[PDB]
């Protein structure tokens, strides 16, 4: 009897592979000859993007160890290839055919394919990926449509990188939405550049869920009443987040385009801007997009007639080329009979963790857990070393199987609450979902063995990656104490980070507001660092169809357009007009940098208070976890 078979293998699955061939448990791979959407975006020349995700979260342990100098954002380009070598190593497990039904008995599952070929595993694994709507858009995208107006209902990942690549085509965006929450992928701390993902700190929950709270909400809840925060220059862009019934912030089911702010584009980009274009690095910056008026927010319900195919906003009839709905992503999951005879019905919520189903026997889901921010890479990584446990391992099998309802009760309590279930709640703030996965296998971090100060910087404010947990014990890669040590060094040991927690936690939620935005440049959606970039905007426009080979005529003005942007800019148009963390931080960074060494239960009583806190950091008290104890 054949002991695991894989159905699906593009970039989800790597990880379980190589952990299932080094313990030589006999598996086999079944994946469709047709192949996945970067095989349609390779074949066509559409890899001309680049990744909403670091180096350090996109890329797994066993690649980060060999080939980390730096953080950088990935090309698509060089995503695809890194898929393409690994299926190389591992092509000859691999049968190429589709998979149509899988009848699940109680200790096996029986395969059927569409060759008509049938096939017996006692542990099966989906790794098949999403369908997405949007991917017809990026794969057979027309580059002539021009001077056309665009209508999208939702703004995600996918709308934005096609909104990056219709402006330089003089091409005009409406979003009929209602908001969404977008984020600089890149920030400045104190002048040095920090991708996103390196400033969650995410183990400063278990202090207490309200200092985590007020360490990530501000810039997404509109708690600030700063002139230069997006959210207040144009309100249309907030959601209604009365959904969330949960403590734990920020919460499971919030979605965020990650984009590149202007003034970082220019930083890294400037200097050989055509050649950067070519590589796949495009100026998708939303803020920069409704600020010049190339972009515009307009209500949910503004009148459209899709006949017509028009928009009138205040009082000019628009025609729109295109309405574009938004990417609902569902699972390509094929037919799963129970006792081979009743259908199942797929639900985020039903199954732990994202991977394991109720009323299905050694069946495991891997890549359907979406993370918030950074890549895949971190999610399918620990999830593959969960289901490698689950199936070499049956003490540990037992111990999670023993009580799954349960488990699966008190996780639905903690993240969702009493909320409905939501089309999105399989997205995951990164940092807590890697944590909870090394907690279960047992390859987590206890905070009570941090000796230095160092050591807690390493626990509390070095970024939750899948690499983090495989230093030492069951899952330990070769290299990660190189790579740990080469991240630390670049990044000052995150102490700019910890510094943050220690400056906020005698505030409240107002006041952490007022001071995440009291920086010269705040991280996130700040509108003061917009207007300096317009000479190098027009710079980037004619770099980008220089490359793209397009010329369209910059001296023809749509006057039409102009008439409605200023009836959209109107809050800003009054607000922009009324326009201490950089110190805070400064003074803190300095004073963590000189007592990195220093012996934490040694550190003296009666700075002053911000000793007492870090001596409790050894004893914190939101540590438990009820779906793992
Ligand atoms: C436009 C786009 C941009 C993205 N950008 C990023 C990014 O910047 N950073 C990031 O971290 N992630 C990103 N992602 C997400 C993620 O990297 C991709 O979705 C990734 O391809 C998912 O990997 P997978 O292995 O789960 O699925 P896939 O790559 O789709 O692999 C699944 C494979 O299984 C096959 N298959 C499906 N059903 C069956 C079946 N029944 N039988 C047999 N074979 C089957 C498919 O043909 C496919 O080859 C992006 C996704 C998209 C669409
Ligand atoms: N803790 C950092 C970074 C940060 C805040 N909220 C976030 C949300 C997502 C990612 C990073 C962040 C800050 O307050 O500035």
């Amino acid at each position: 009897m054949l002991e695991v078979c894989i159905i699906g293998f593009g970039f989800s699955a790597i990880p379980l592979v190589r952990e299932l061939a080094r313990t030589q448990t006999e598996f086999q791979i079944i994946s469709a000859e047709s192949g996945s959407v970067w095989d349609r975006l390779s074949e066509s020349g559409r890899l001309d993007f680049s990744l909403v995700s670091s180096f350090q979260t996109s890329f797994y342990s066993f690649d980060l160890v060999r080939d980390y100098e730096k953080d950088y954002y990935p090309t698509a380009k060089q995503f695809y290839e890194m898929h393409e070598r690994w299926r190389s190593v591992y092509e000859e497990k691999i049968i190429r055919d589709f998979v149509t039904k899988i009848e699940n008995f109680k200790d096996y599952s029986l395969i059927s394919t569409r060759s008509g070929k049938t096939y017996e595993a006692k542990h099966v694994v989906l790794a098949t990926g999403f369908d997405r709507l949007m991917n017809t858009f990026l794969s057979n995208f027309d580059n002539h449509v021009s001077n056309k107006t665009f209508v999208f209902d939702t703004m995600g990942d996918s709308a934005n990188l096609l909104i990056a690549k219709l402006i330089p085509n003089n091409n005009k965006i409406i979003l009929r939405t209602n908001g969404f929450t977008a984020l600089d992928q890149e920030v400045q701390v104190l002048g040095k550049p920090f991708t996103l993902d390196q400033l969650e700190s995410p183990n400063f929950r278990y202090v207490s869920s309200e200092l985590y709270d007020r360490l990530m909400m501000s810039p997404i809840y509109p708690r600030t009443v700063n002139p230069a925060v997006s959210y207040n220059q144009f309100p249309l862009i907030r959601r209604d987040f009365s959904w969330v019934d949960s403590k734990s912030s920020p919460p499971n089911g919030l979605i965020a385009i990650k984009y590149w702010p202007i003034d970082q584009y220019y930083y890294h980009f400037n200097d050989d801007l055509e050649n950067y274009i070519s590589k796949g690095y495009l100026l998708n910056d939303i803020a920069m997009w409704l600020h010049t008026g190339k972009v515009i927010l307009v209500p949910s319900d503004t009148p459209i007639n899709f006949d017509k195919k028009t928009i009138t906003y205040a009082g000019i009839e628009r025609s729109f080329h295109q309405y574009v709905k938004g990417d609902a992503e569902q699972p390509r999951l094929p037919t799963i009979l129970i006792n081979g005879e009743t259908p199942f019905e797929y639900l985020y919520r039903d199954t732990f963790m994202g991977v394991i189903p109720q009323r299905l026997n050694n069946i495991y889901f891997l890549g359907y857990t979406r993370p918030f921010t950074g890549g895949l890479a971190n999610i399918t990584e620990m999830q593959s070393l969960f289901i490698h446990k689950l199936i070499t391992q049956p003490q540990f099998h037992q111990k999670i199987h023993q009580n799954l309802s349960k488990r699966i009760t008190a996780y639905n309590q903690h993240y969702y609450g009493a909320a409905k279930p939501r089309k999105h709640d399989h997205t995951v703030p990164f940092g807590f979902y890697t944590e909870d996965i090394a907690r279960l296998i047992g390859i987590h971090y206890q905070p009570n063995e941090c000796r230095s100060v160092r050591d807690l910087l390493f626990y509390y404010a070095f970024p939750n990656n899948a690499f983090k947990y495989r230093l030492k014990g069951e899952y330990a890669v070769d290299g990660v104490d190189e790579l740990i040590q080469k991240v630390n060094d670049k990044h000052d040991h995150y102490a700019q980070v910890f510094v943050q927690a220690l400056s906020i936690r005698n505030m409240n939620s107002d006041e952490a507001a007022e001071w995440d935005h009291s920086a010269r440049r705040f991280a996130f959606n700040d509108m003061r660092h917009k207007e300096g970039y317009r000479a190098f905007l027009d710079t980037y426009l004619k770099a980008y169809r220089q490359v793209e080979n397009i010329s369209v005529d910059d001296t023809v003005v749509d006057e039409e357009w102009n008439f409605m942007v200023k009836e959209a800019c109107q809050v800003r148009d009054k607000v922009a007009p009324n326009i201490s963390k950089d110190e805070d931080v400064n003074k803190g960074i300095r004073l963590i940098l000189s007592i990195l060494d220093s012996d934490i239960s040694s550190l003296p009583d009666s700075e002053a208070q911000s000793i007492e806190f870090i001596r409790r950091l050894l004893q914190p008290k939101n540590y438990e976890l009820l779906f793992i104890r």
